């Protein structure tokens, strides 16, 4: 019953547009949060990516079976999508870079973004817990090279401060950056 040019569309259908941007592709997909558990437009922990907005309205005028289709409002999406009003817009805190990290870390906590990783971050976590996969939070555990890294870049009162060379924080990155990729689905 929300119509597809109304003023806060995502926000009451309860469903954000994200854009996830890494160093060779920029994706649109959907997420949403139930019962404290991040669902993705995707399937069997899987999550559908599209090169644009429009392919992502297309793919949203169909009729299709995956993880958000029978949530309450779905079919306010894609009767927008079928209706040609749905107007795909991702808000500043949905987008989310990958772009750079791996290079960053081969430098150490000082060439890291503090901003970009806490945001990355949060997608890592929300597509480890989509997809029913400990490789995440395996990573992120604060006794590894990477998962120390992270926390002492996210904590700008932390004097623990890892020390070069960092090859070690970049091999784990570069494992996590594979297993991201393993999960983001090419429509």
């Amino acid at each position: 019953v929300v119509l597809g040019g109304d003023r806060d569309f995502w926000l009451q259908v309860g469903i954000d547009p994200i854009q996830i941007m890494t160093g060779t592709a920029t994706f649109y997909t959907l997420r949403c949060y139930l019962d404290d558990r991040p669902i993705f437009l995707g399937r069997n922990g899987r999550i559908s990516v599209f090169g644009s907005e429009r392919a992502l309205a297309r793919y949203l005028a169909d009729e299709h079976d995956h993880d958000l289709s029978d949530l309450s409002t779905y079919d306010d999406i894609r009767t927008a999508a079928t209706d040609g009003s749905l107007a795909v817009a991702v808000t500043d805190d949905n987008v989310y870079v990958l772009s750079g990290l791996v290079d960053d870390f081969a430098d150490g906590p000082d060439a890291v973004d503090r901003e970009q990783l806490d945001l990355a971050v949060e997608l890592l976590r929300d597509i480890g817990d989509y997809s029913e996969d400990s490789a995440v939070d395996k990573a992120l555990e604060t006794t590894r090279p990477l998962g120390q890294l992270v926390a002492y870049v996210l904590d700008p009162h932390s004097v623990g401060k890892p020390t070069a060379p960092y090859a070690a924080a970049v091999r784990e990155w570069e494992k996590l950056e594979r297993f991201v990729e393993s999960r983001l689905r090419r429509e």
